């Protein structure tokens, strides 16, 4: 199916893509995303929103929890400094082309009903479970804290709160959903997006660490994180300029260069893209080059509307 | 930038690249193929028609030269039928979608100031050159006549007659063109397409073979000419069921196989197609029957109008 194959591309997984075909016969359809709200918004946040624009597009309701006591309780700071950056968040997300409801947990993570049913689950869920469902999100801390433990069941109600037939997030969110599946009446169907490689080959791509391109960084900024970011010729795997052109990189594309070199590129796929550079026909600089200039012109609409 | 790539795409050359970028600067652009009328129009001449068409998209004005006297003097019938053939052609490349200027080559192939341009480039054109101009194009004739020789005059007058920037040919007209560039005023950017292969791998796409898959072919007639079309197993070059799918199937697409030979293959282009083909993780049987159905899905807009 054209809509299923939309919604398959570049995800790591769907549990189950049977299960999702059943919810794409539905009339009314809903899809979630969650996030702790973060100071910088990075191509790793980018890729799950175009993954909910995908859903969109297929008619799904879109729903974004900007999980503020989430982030809380994961000790990222106090909640009205927390609610800023959600505010923050909202307008960049709105400004990479999404419509969708956009929902603060904290008006709703605490009325009466909820918090009854997050207890509820705190009867079901063991602590090992729940503690391992955290080991990829929890902050480090040396002496782990009873909030650790509460914050996924929390996630897994929101689920249920919110009514969605699919559930999206990255793969570190593989767990907890696979939790709300066994909690929850109604399983989900999770769909999980790949964890993008940090600029520098060390970990993922986040906030900590400045390892990251920001949707709103400048054409400058840009240029200057690319030049240096981790690329050694020849290797693709664990290549985060590899990873960029595959995701976010629009096709055919041109790669200019002198005749004395080769002459110019074109590259009509990702594909085609990952042969040359396997082959050491395309140098590591002038793939940075092109993918910092074609970022640059991908991110243009998200900075003019902000 | 964009246009370029998009005429570039899936041609065998540019003659020449730079010229090219030059003619995509005027405000008034034209392009201009012809064909000896054909009885059966198969995906050899659906081809050129998909560049037509992409040339159109980039503002180029689009002139198709029915080639009745060619097809004549080319020892294919009668005139008063072929221009009859013309006429089904006409119809077809339009039920392609190419909204462009048809002109019938004896309407104006023999206009007074016509044939005096005629005799004009007999003067240039050696006979060994021009003969040489149609080893690719000359129906097999052991006695060859001076029709021969005059059917490339004919055509290089056509470009110039037509007043194109552009002329767009199989590459079995590379050397008229290249013709045309020496003896006319204005050197032409010619672009040429490559010539598929025959179903059975024994040669060019011809009807008069019998080895080709005509856009108003029913789907039983593409299932059954693909199903036993040369097609071995792991071998891309000279393979005409993968140049059907780099050159008319859209990507990506999905490959539906049964999850004892691994289960749906998503396909995100052409070249990973190759990949997966080239290492034999995806059979004959599934390539071909994938190939007759999209093509069917792909031919079916064309074979109603008819
Ligand atoms: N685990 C996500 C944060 C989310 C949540 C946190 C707490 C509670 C409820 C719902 C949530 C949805 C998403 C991340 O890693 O950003
Ligand atoms: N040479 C092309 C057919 C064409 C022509 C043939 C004869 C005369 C004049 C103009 C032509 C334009 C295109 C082929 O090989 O089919
Ligand atoms: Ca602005």
């Amino acid at each position: 199916m054209d809509e299923f194959e939309m919604i398959k591309r570049n995800t790591s997984e769907i549990i189950s893509e049977e299960e999702l075909r059943e919810v794409l016969k539905k009339d009314e359809k809903s899809a979630g995303i969650g996030f702790e709200p973060s100071g910088k918004i990075h191509l790793g946040h980018y890729l799950q929103i175009k993954k909910m624009i995908d859903l969109q597009n297929a008619g799904f309701d879109i729903i974004i929890w900007l999980a503020d006591l989430g982030a809380y309780l994961n000790q990222k700071g106090e909640l009205d400094e927390i609610r800023k950056i959600g505010d923050y968040n909202k307008k960049v997300f709105e400004a990479m082309g999404l419509k969708a409801k956009y929902v603060y947990g904290s008006e709703h993570n605490l009325d009466k009903d909820y918090t009854l049913n997050v207890y509820r689950l705190a009867l079901k869920t063991t602590l090992k479970r729940a503690r391992r469902s955290m080991e990829l999100i929890a902050r480090e801390d040396e002496n782990p804290k009873v909030a650790e433990v509460i914050y996924p069941i929390m996630q897994v109600n929101a689920i249920h709160y919110n009514g969605v037939d699919v559930a999206v997030g990255g793969m570190e969110q593989r767990k907890i959903h696979m939790l709300a599946r066994e909690l929850l009446p109604k399983k989900v169907v999770c769909i999980h997006n790949p964890v993008l490689t940090g600029l520098d080959g060390e970990g993922k791509m986040s906030s900590s660490k400045g390892n990251f391109i920001a949707v709103d960084d400048s054409p400058e900024e840009i240029r200057a994180k690319i030049k240096k970011a981790y690329c050694p010729a020849g290797v693709v795997e664990g290549n985060p300029i590899m990873e960029i052109a595959k995701y976010f990189l629009e096709y055919p594309l041109t790669i200019k260069r002198p005749e004395k070199f080769g002459g110019d590129l074109t590259v009509n796929s990702y594909e085609e893209l990952e042969s040359l550079f396997k082959n050491k026909e395309l140098h590591p600089m002038r793939l940075k080059n092109a993918v910092a200039e074609e970022l640059i012109k991908i991110l243009e609409p998200i900075r003019k509307r902000l």
